């Protein structure tokens, strides 16, 4: 884990209640930056806190993976998904790329959520209040109309209360299905197993306003694979490109950006946009040495 | 074409108290796609109608603009400057490109306000609400917190009301000041009249966050030069590049982008982020033939 060194520094500050408990889970060589349902009940046993006030007090934790080297603000946030897991996610910025290649930690957080297989977000807990790109991005999820947002102390809210009368998916005439499942049903007998990876990634992706389902996997030096699916927005900027996603999965499973040896993107050939463009020039503000494989289809 | 059709037929569906007024100013050869506060009060005198109602009748003239391939969803916004004066814009949307390229009708008819000297925007209409990434954008501005918004047959509302308790400049220790007057002080040499034009956008932009102070001059096949700066968000995201301002600039004077001839790119050579890859993907998708003069000053 790449970031346990700043993880230890928002360890030290975790009240003495269940700061040796999470320790014990947080420094595990194996932490994926999540937290089951059970292992939170043994979290507020042990905090005797209220649900808000532990998950506010875990947001350190969130806020330890952040790459801001742009801002130097670190934000992290943590997804409750439906089904009881928590998920966390911290923001990620690109030096020499340009600002629509900047991941917020709500996507962040909501991304690992739906990579890993959530159908919906219960609640998500922030550091900061969340911008209007994160509020846009929130209204395309299943859950759009039912998740909570809690900030320190103050109220939880719905997304509603933070985005009163919203644009979504329902204004271009489209369900908000946002985690819902899907399988586009896309196929190709390339021999590439970067490839293959990238497009099972492709075909869970959202995109029902430029049909560019798409999908990154980054094979790293240990040689895992991460794969990152697209997440389009009805506002259109508001989408989380496939690479994005794909980072994401990587920083928050802590890897280092500097251990990808490889990346494979899958997009679309009838998509009405392309990210091969974008995908080669983030990849060469991270490592100009990485090299892209590239399927249409 | 498609855009002049719209225009008449936008034209025949306004009240005949006011249409033939109109119509004179809307076709004029000149028309540059806003209204003197002069024109504004005589088409008010005309319709007889009340201020607001006046300027959501309008709308339509404003989404005929819209260059929408993607969705063919047609924004229209308007923009009263604090000048009184208003400025139209629309939606863009740019086939093959990944959709953080998107302008958005409020960022297009408020860079448009911007570019012609406005320091303050009073009130900005329009035909849906907002998305959050619109909001978002709205929070950088010198009259974030007077500003009104006005939708049809609606009371006007404050940018607080549409985005509680907002993330914005004040979040990352900045005052809120994308209007206000700006000159960078910047020079050069370079023998390229083009490059010249784009350093004067450059001279006026605003980039607080990763001090990228930039912008860009587009040259016609007629020779009519469009220029446009950076204005950059404190979310990131929201960030409008040099490009789509200079492409919005030539929209709402009614050029098509097959016309373009040439392109400039000029920005600082100690930015934190650089739209060069981003400039280069953007033209190559609306003209591989158009070439991009660069600068890194
Ligand atoms: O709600 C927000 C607002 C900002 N940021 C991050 O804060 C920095 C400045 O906006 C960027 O890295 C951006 O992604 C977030 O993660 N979430
Ligand atoms: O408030 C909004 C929301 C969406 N759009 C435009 O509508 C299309 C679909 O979101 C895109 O071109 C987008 O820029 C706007 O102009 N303003
Ligand atoms: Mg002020
Ligand atoms: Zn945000
Ligand atoms: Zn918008």
């Amino acid at each position: 884990n790449a970031m346990r060194n700043r993880i230890e520094q928002a360890l030290q500050q975790m009240p003495a209640s269940f700061a040796p408990y999470l320790r014990e889970l947080v420094l595990a060589k194996d932490f994926d930056a999540t937290f089951s349902a059970e292992q939170y009940q043994q979290l507020l046993t042990l905090s005797g806190l209220e649900d808000a006030d532990l998950r506010v007090a875990l947001l350190p934790i969130a806020a330890a993976y952040s790459y801001a080297p742009i801002s130097e603000f670190y934000v992290g946030a943590i997804v409750r998904g439906i089904s009881g897991r928590l998920y966390l996610g911290a923001n990620m910025e690109f030096t020499g790329a340009q600002l629509g290649q900047t991941v917020h930690a709500e996507q962040c957080a909501i991304s690992h959520a739906w990579m890993k297989g959530e159908k919906g977000v219960a609640d998500i807990t922030i550091n900061f209040s969340p911008c209007g790109h994160c509020r846009q991005f929130m209204n395309e999820l299943t859950t759009a109309s039912s998740l909570k947002i809690q900030l320190p102390k103050r109220a939880a809210k719905t997304l509603q209360e933070y985005l009163p009368e919203s644009f979504g998916p329902a204004d271009l005439g489209i369900d908000s299905g946002l985690m819902s499942p899907v399988n586009h049903g896309k196929t190709s007998d390339d021999d590439e197993e970067l490839i293959q990876q990238a497009l099972r990634a492709m075909n869970i992706s959202h995109s029902p306003y430029t049909q560019n389902f798409s999908g990154v996997a980054l094979k790293m030096r240990s040689g895992a694979i991460y794969l990152g699916a697209y997440a389009e927005n009805a506002a259109f900027n508001p989408s989380l490109p496939p690479l994005q996603v794909a980072l994401a999965q990587a920083m928050m499973m802590g890897e280092s950006f500097e251990d990808i040896e490889a990346a494979a993107l899958v997009e679309s050939a009838t998509g009405k946009i392309s990210h091969l463009a974008d995908t080669q020039a983030t990849l060469e503000v991270i490592n100009p040495d990485i090299p892209l494989s590239y399927l249409s289809l």
